[PDB]
């Protein structure tokens, strides 16, 4: 089958090891502290040698509509961008969400973190941010998987991303059986003493669960 | 004396910053500065300035690990703003201990200056703040109100205060309403002589303190 890991690429890997990832991955999330250690340009070559089926750039964006636009205007090689949603619509995603519709480029929102200290007091108001913006996808933490469900279920059509996969708990394929789309894994792929074998190894446990599930 | 940050979110020359060092009381590192000139040529542009603060503002909103990893590239700072809403355990508390280890200055997001920043979340972000006891807080000058009841709540605290000029706020009004500082942008770095706006700024500053004073 196909990939349904979105490498989270916080930490440069090795052109060879990324060109082997390409048809065994779903995408790769552009993290910040890979684009502070490369700059822009760099970051923006990498990609260009990679074929993947979606490039997302998260930076968490979580500021005024002219501070989100005025990153993301920089970053042109992203397919799509993360934003939070709590930081709400007027004069903030917004803005952000007509420059992206205008540009042809996608939106996620973060609906549900995956640290233990996330509030989920405020579900009604996020919802309403999300389905007021209407972006492509959503981030719902995958050591939440009971509002990753809850999420699927007010969402049908949502793009779910879900990460907090291996090194955060989560066991591989639990997100994608609970409803989201995608997981996102960054430390347990690129850290592994060979992150190509870390990446088939989990596409398969990922495979596995998907099948009892 | 000056109460304004200069809120650098696009470049400006080395020879106008040198002007500016002593009629500012800090620089705030946005985001696009830094994607426009990459860390090595920020640090270089910045350390050789002489401010009373420096404060990289990323807005981080991240689990604790990846907000470390982004703060630890950028350590020349004395300061970083992080969201107060992304809560405590897992996130806020790492990012604490690490910028406590390192004698950095926390600031937390505490209300933003958009119109769409909700007044739902204003209790769990007080506790928030309360639990982390960062040096200072974020409170929107277009907020007046919601600056003179956080400084009564937090009378020893840090209040800087972004939203003078281009959004509205007229400038000294934060400051009056209780902060100690204003954030201001493009109403400087976009203006025909970015030293004028400057020196303009901190006369009406000064004006509007000494009779709210
Ligand atoms: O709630 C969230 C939202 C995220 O985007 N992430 C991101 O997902 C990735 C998780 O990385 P790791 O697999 O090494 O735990 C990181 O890029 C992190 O910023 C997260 O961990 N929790
Ligand atoms: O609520 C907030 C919090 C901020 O940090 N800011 C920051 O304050 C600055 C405002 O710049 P400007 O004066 O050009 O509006 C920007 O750096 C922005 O990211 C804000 O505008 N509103």
């Amino acid at each position: 089958l196909k990939s349904r890991v979105i490498l989270a690429m916080d930490k440069p890997l090795s052109y060879q090891v990324l060109k082997e990832m390409e048809n065994e991955l779903y995408g790769i999330k552009v993290g910040l502290p890979l684009v502070l250690d490369l700059g822009v340009d760099k970051t923006r070559e990498l990609l260009i040698g990679l074929d993947v089926e979606e490039i997302i750039v998260d930076f968490k964006l979580a500021d005024i509509g002219y501070i989100m636009k005025s990153i993301v205007e920089r970053l042109s090689f992203a397919n799509s961008f993360i934003a939070h949603s709590f930081i709400g619509v007027k004069g903030s995603l917004d803005e952000l969400k007509r420059y992206l519709d205008a540009n042809s480029k996608n939106l996620y929102l973060v609906a549900v973190m995956s640290h233990e200290g996330w509030s989920t007091l405020f579900a009604d108001y996020i919802k309403n941010v999300i389905r007021e913006i209407s972006p492509k996808g959503i981030v719902v933490g995958g050591t939440k998987l009971d509002h990753i469900t809850q999420y699927r279920r007010d969402f049908e059509k949502m793009t779910i991303v879900s990460p907090g996969m291996g090194s955060q708990g989560g066991s591989y394929g639990d997100a994608v059986c609970a409803g989201a789309d995608y997981e996102i894994i960054g430390r347990s792929i690129y850290n592994a003493g060979n992150p190509l074998t870390a990446l088939r190894t989990i596409n398969k446990i990922i495979e596995d669960k998907v099948m009892k599930c």
